[PDB]
RNA sequence: AAUGGGUAAUUAUAGCGAGCUAGAAAGCCAAAG
């Protein structure tokens, strides 16, 4: 739906997607992990420079985060004799992998010639242009491994 | 002095030993629906 047609259409619960602004919606903001550069068919050839030099190619990535679930659950008991296995250390964490993966991964994409096609809990899906996808994962990664301390 | 004979050495030496351009394209399919 658009913004104005709230007016017309009926509803129960309106969400609103990536975003932060109040309105007048009185919405629920969901977080969805979304970017276009350009339409999915035209990656192949936009992976040429200015001079001509490329390979008419696209690359797809699957990122995944390595035991996350192990990460989740047991997590924290490491430090300490285990007074860091509380609810509100992984409510934290809970929300700081997915303040990462739903809302950074378009900064991230910002510039760059793809297409995320998923970003959600662990899994990225994101198609596009080869010399940004391959760039894109580095960017990612040396991003993420700042965002955690090199763990996860 | 005549006369009988040739004898030894070298058997190639110094280099280059490949260079550059192309390294899969276009269809089917998928897209556009
Ligand atoms: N957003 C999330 N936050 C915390 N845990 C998650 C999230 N999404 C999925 N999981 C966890 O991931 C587990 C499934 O394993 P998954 O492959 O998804 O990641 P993992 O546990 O790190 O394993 P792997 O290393 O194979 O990726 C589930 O038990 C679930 O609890
Ligand atoms: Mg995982
Ligand atoms: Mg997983």
């Amino acid at each position: 739906v658009a913004f104005e047609k709230l007016s017309q259409e009926a509803f129960s619960r309106v969400y609103v997607k990536n975003d932060y602004k109040a309105g007048t919606v009185k919405a629920t903001h969901v977080f969805v992990g979304d970017y276009q550069c350009d339409e999915i068919y035209n990656y192949a050839a936009l992976s040429k420079n200015e001079n001509g030099l490329g390979i008419k190619r696209l690359a797809v990535v699957r990122l995944d985060v390595d035991d996350l679930g192990a990460a989740f659950m047991a997590g924290f008991s490491q430090q300490g004799n285990g007074q860091y296995s509380t609810l509100s250390r992984s409510a934290t964490f809970s929300r700081s992998m997915s303040l990462f993966f739903k809302v950074y991964i378009n900064q991230f994409a910002s510039d760059k010639k793809l297409s995320i096609i998923y970003a959600g809990g662990d899994d990225v899906f994101a198609i596009g242009s080869w010399q940004d996808i391959i760039a894109f994962t580095v960017e990612l990664r040396e991003n993420f491994i700042k965002w955690t301390n090199g763990k996860l």
